């Protein structure tokens, strides 16, 4: 369970995510994806994820080392544990998936 | 703007639209929602989705900047630069936003 004041937070911010993440998927199906994401995030926000997406991709293909994930991709080993866990808590699904788009 | 930074321009660019392909696919194959955690951490999350309230909320004109800081958090500066970001946007994303939001 969960108590009241945490619970009608917790609510709310699930559905304003929701909102954000239909919003977004209707955007894509209109070709309006792009203006809305540089509408929703900064410059530094929008580099970051890029950058988040080449660390995930170098951990599940395994070959760059870790001097080269730092060098590279600015990704110490507090942030080269934390993307891994991250890798592990999700989905197999989406592990699989990832593999099959990232390492084509 | 040197050769050098130019190139490393051009190289974040195609980072960029190689996430925005990653997550058009995501939807697709209804894998968004464990992509997106993967991808952002959860006050980051949080953060959009206040993100699309306010962007609402200054389309809509109703909120006062005082309920807009109380309801939203956002600040007069945040409430500035939101509304400079729905000014740069192209006229398309105005107008649907208006029909989607409102
Ligand atoms: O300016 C910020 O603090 C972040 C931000 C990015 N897109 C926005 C849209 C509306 C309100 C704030 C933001
Ligand atoms: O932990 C972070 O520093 C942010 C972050 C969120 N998702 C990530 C995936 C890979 C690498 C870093 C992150």
């Amino acid at each position: 369970q969960q108590s009241p004041y945490s619970a009608a937070m917790a609510e709310q911010r699930h559905q304003e995510w929701l909102r954000f993440v239909d919003l977004l998927k209707n955007a894509y199906q209109n070709d309006l994806h792009l203006p809305l994401l540089n509408l929703m995030l900064l410059p530094d926000e929008r580099e970051a994820l890029g950058t988040r997406v080449r660390i995930v991709e170098e951990l599940l293909r395994g070959e760059m080392s870790q001097r080269e994930l730092k060098n590279e991709l600015g990704a110490g080993i507090a942030m080269i544990t934390r993307g891994s866990n991250y890798l592990k808590a999700a989905p197999v699904e989406l592990r699989q998936w990832l593999e099959e788009v990232l390492l084509k």
